[PDB]
């Protein structure tokens, strides 16, 4: 609960939202980045333990994202849970080979959240 | 407060002060390892909240520590402390770029050692 | 339209690099995966300008920037060099061997467009 | 002088491994990233000792101490391989395949002494 969050996103409201439903699970430190770029330059501050970013952003998407972060030293084992519009048979591929922790299809409720950080903070031993 | 540490040192004397320090600054869950392999093995027992490792060590030292404890899913976040001889431009590039928390140059006071413990604990939203 | 080479052994980074070209209207990207790769393609002609990262295995950014240089058929090529660090030594160094100018990643299409834009109009492009 | 081959994909274990050889006295060590680059590498020949982790992308360790037996220019070549745990499966497994011997990670100079003693010995080494 105290783990520090980063949420990536480059609609603001949409990162309020995931923002809230954290706090509504009991996770009340959580930071926000508009894009790939902003958040590699604040994952690079260090002190974060999870990021939850979205599929598509400007200048470095999700996907991007989570590749710089699984080949970056000092953050490759940083659980990424990649939220996606839509659960495509190739995406859903694509996000594995990546490396992603996991995926959530939005919109989603804060139940729907907690079962997929359950899963992962178990998977990772957590 | 009880937040469990682990005190990473060959030399049992600094070892001693380390732990001592921290007693003095309300810290009394601390436990030691002699050295990164020591240390790694401890880690795995999980439990801690808190390391403060020395950057020269046999078998594994700081560095190769912490780049090890960085690429393990659950240490992603696990804070690391790292305890220097002297504070060269080179070596602290090397300890940002691999992630520790921060560094402290001994011999250093109790007065010292609680202005980088707090620097880390508002970092990571302690 | 101008001919890039993209460098650098990191796959994931060629890519974002010719995304952010293509959304600034550059479509004709090609890539290398490291110094001597570069060379390779290089000594085709047709390339107007090159983006090379500094680390790479075989031959790094700056050895290749040393050598397109010190190359008479292809001395005065662009060559926008990207870096982890803004050092002020690597930026001696970059300044010392002719880059044509540098950026520190990640970076945005913005910055990148600023970049090209002052190598362009330094070159009368 | 014995020419060693230090593989896993995680750099820094290779790193340590070799600076523990060093420390043992073996100076003539090289590194590779996953099994087949492995394979690659003991092309170039000259090859005496491979130290290989159990785990690894493109090819794993076991398949690669599998591919090293099952050729013939060198079937004989030692092979230590490192786990992370010491499953009787796995050991089971690694003496069926021909493993000369295997060592948990982490650990010190004075177990992997241990460890290429014991190889040599039984090697005729």
């Amino acid at each position: 609960k105290e783990l520090k969050f980063l949420v990536v996103d480059d609609f603001s409201t949409m990162r309020r939202i995931v923002r809230n439903l954290l706090k509504e699970l009991g996770f009340n430190n959580v930071e926000e980045a508009e894009d790939g770029v902003d958040a590699l330059n604040k994952l690079q501050a260090g002190g974060y333990g999870f990021v939850i970013s979205d599929w598509n952003m400007p200048n470095m998407d999700g996907l991007e994202l989570l590749k710089t972060i699984r080949a970056d030293g000092a953050m490759s084992a940083l659980p990424v849970l990649m939220v996606t519009a839509e659960a495509d048979a190739e995406n859903i591929k694509a996000l594995a080979q990546a490396g992603a922790s996991g995926y959530v299809v939005k919109p989603f409720t804060a139940a729907t959240l907690e079962e997929k950080l359950n899963k992962i903070f178990e998977k990772l031993g957590m």
